[PDB]
């Protein structure tokens, strides 16, 4: 399959090569993976998810997403225009309030909802989760995240938008997990991306459009959006049988685009998540 004019990010994860607008993908498009988006919510209603997203605990007032970055991480995943994984099932678990924020034993139990719900659905190609959040260093916030990818579940978690190294900061800093790094459409790491040892893979993530609450669209940049690229992938490529949800992180590193990107510090992967479609 071609989705012709493509946003950049969904272009550059299907070439070898920067600058290209079509997103070449197997039609199969993740269809039966499950992908946990744990952040403010996901608009399941917006017409770019196509019945497929679903809201399945939120620990506040409501489950809506009162702010926009977890519908937009959403639609990076799976939406139909913006997503990679286009026929997977999506999963909201709001763990962030409606201002992007949240405490950390609240995005903890929202890991540990997401290791016991998964075994109620059905998703026979696997499961992922999107962590497009994090802050400073927490074992209990990387504990969490290693017991969720434990539990049979790829976790992918952004680096983190502080230009340091990810050391300092969770669920990032969890090695066991899939932990993502932000590029920009020139092969260049973003600005703002974290860095270091600790970083598995970047993904496209300044500038992406994707979908937005009130049925919207808007590009917006950070590792929050490099991260749904990643987990997109993954269910893509667990449908496809290629990987599993324990070795998707390793598989994709394998796989990836391999010194392409450039203002990568030396001890952090030059690698770009890359589905090495071939019609
Ligand atoms: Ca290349
Ligand atoms: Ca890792």
């Amino acid at each position: 399959a071609a989705q012709t004019n493509a946003p950049w990010g969904l272009a550059r994860i299907s070439s070898t090569s920067p600058g290209t607008s079509t997103y070449y993908y197997d039609e199969s498009a993740g269809q039966g993976s499950c992908v946990y988006v744990i952040d403010t919510g996901i608009e399941a209603s917006h017409p770019e998810f196509e019945g497929r997203a679903q809201m399945v605990k939120t620990y506040y007032y409501s489950s809506r997403d009162g702010n926009g970055h977890g519908t937009h991480c959403a639609g990076t995943v799976g939406s139909r225009t913006y997503g990679v994984a286009k026929k997977t099932q999506l999963f909201g678990v709001k763990v962030l309030d409606d201002n992007g924020s949240g405490q950390y034993s609240t995005i903890i139990a929202g890991m540990d909802f997401v290791a016991s719900d998964k075994n109620n659905r059905n998703c026979p190609k696997g499961v992922v989760a999107s962590l497009s959040l994090g802050g400073g260093y927490s074992s209990s916030v990387n504990s969490a995240a290693a017991r969720l990818q434990s539990s049979g579940v790829m976790v992918a978690v952004a680096a983190g938008n502080n230009n340091a190294d990810a050391r300092n900061y969770s669920p990032a800093s969890e090695p066991s997990v899939c932990t993502v790094g932000a590029s920009d459409r020139y092969d260049r790491r973003s600005s703002f991306s974290n860095y270091g040892s600790v970083l598995d893979i970047f993904g496209p993530g300044t500038d992406i459009l994707s979908t937005w609450i009130g049925g919207s669209t808007r590009s917006i940049s950070g590792t929050s959006m490099a991260t749904p690229h990643v987990a997109g992938l993954a269910a893509y490529l667990m449908t496809l049988g290629k990987t599993t949800a324990a070795s998707a992180c390793r598989y994709i590193a394998d796989t990836a685009n391999k010194g392409d990107l450039s203002n990568i510090p030396f001890g952090t992967v030059n690698l770009l998540a890359y589905n090495n479609y071939q019609a």
